[PDB]
Order: C-alpha cells, then sequence, then structure tokens
C-alpha cells in the first residue's frame, strides 16, 4: 500500500541512535506526514512572532530536548503535542533521519511521523500562529525564489494564501520527498 511503501522506504535511511549521545546542546523536530485524498502531504507550523528561536517562520513541530524525555523521539513528541495538539496515540514514529549540525555546539535530530487520520490539528497560539498542509511532491517542482539563497513559495489552492519555506525545513522536505517518491511506477 502507499503508507506501507512509504515506511519501508523511509526505514532504509534510518541512521537510529547512532549520534543520540553526543555532548551537543540537543533539538528535536517532528516530520509529521499526512494522508489526504489519496496523496501524502507534510504538516509544516507557523511560529507565533512571540517566540524566543525564529519568531514569524515556517518550521516544523519542534524543540529543546528537556530532562523527562526518555530520548530524543520523546523530545519531538512532547514538543509536537504542545504546539498542535498531537497525541501519542495518533503518531508513529518510523525513523531517524540525518541529524543538523548547527552554530559549532547544536545538533538538531529530525524524525519522521505518520498522522492518523483522525488527528486534526490544534494550533496552540503562545507556540504556533498556523499550521498547513503541504503534497509532499510538490517538493520536486517546487516555485523557486532567490533571496543569495533559494526560498519555496507554496500557495494553498484552498485559499490562495502563500507561505514561504527555506533554511533547514526546505532541505529535510526535499529530503524527504526524494526518498518516499523516487523511482515510483504510475
Ligand atoms: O532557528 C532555526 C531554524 C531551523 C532550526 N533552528 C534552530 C537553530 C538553533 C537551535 C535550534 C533550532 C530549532 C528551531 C526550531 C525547532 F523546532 C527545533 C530547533
Amino acid at each position: 500500500s502507499m503508507l506501507d511503501d512509504a515506511k519501508a522506504r523511509l526505514r532504509k535511511y534510518d541512521i537510529g541512535g547512532k549520534y543520540s549521545h553526543l555532548p551537543y546542546n540537543k533539538y528535536s523536530v517532528l516530520l509529521p506526514l499526512v494522508a489526504k485524498e489519496g496523496k501524502l502531504h507534510l504538516l509544516f507550523t507557523v511560529r507565533s512572532e512571540k517566540l524566543r528561536r525564529a519568531p514569524g517562520e515556517v518550521c516544523f513541530p519542534g524543540g529543546k530536548r528537556d530532562p523527562t524525555d526518555m530520548d530524543d523521539a520523546a523530545t519531538a513528541l512532547r514538543e509536537a503535542q504542545e504546539e498542535v495538539g498531537l497525541r501519542p496515540h495518533q503518531v508513529e514514529v518510523v525513523c531517524c533521519l540525518v541529524p543538523c549540525l548547527i552554530d559549532t555546539d547544536t545538533l538538531i535530530t529530525p524524525f519522521v511521523g505518520l498522522i492518523d487520520h483522525n488527528f486534526q490539528a490544534q494550533p496552540n497560539p503562545a507556540e504556533v500562529k498556523d499550521v498547513f498542509l503541504v503534497p509532499l511532491a510538490y517538493f520536486l517542482h517546487p516555485q523557486v525564489h532567490d533571496q543569495i539563497n533559494h526560498i519555496f513559495e507554496y500557495t494553498n489552492p484552498e485559499d490562495g494564501v502563500t507561505y514561504q519555506i527555506k533554511g533547514m525545513t526546505a532541505n529535510l522536505a526535499v529530503l524527504v520527498a526524494f526518498i518516499i517518491l523516487e523511482k515510483k511506477p504510475t
């Protein structure tokens, strides 16, 4: 099936806990895959203008590991619950992708999660200004604007609202699209 095929592809790229004990400042992100209208989508947040890190930016759900977290996947799931109301029973963590090194002392670990079809986001306005889906296939043929660095513009056909996706967030979205969608019969 579509979902079984996605998880099987993703598992081939799982690094697991190989980099997880290294002594960095540690953050995790959740890359949430949602099946709608017979296609896979990624779920994105727009961060509230209030925040420390990256006010008003498009980001995946995530944040800093705390002492309660059993592991880096727990961090991603805790933060996703706080931001959008995603509960544990509503997500299956499929794999851990290549981590992202930043600022010489920080390591951000991304986890891909399959999201239950009955989940409905409840944006927490202290954390997130907006939540939106993008079809995964978009990232194979994005609308690119050079700002010199590349920026994706996605317009939601439901309402005509345009979002800018950039940086680590854009990079990870492309990676997931390649992993899941490359070399598929029509
Ligand atoms: O500012 C950005 C842009 C993308 C990753 N960062 C970071 C830069 C440094 C430390 C942490 C983050 C981070 C931000 C949001 C999040 F959900 C998880 C990690």
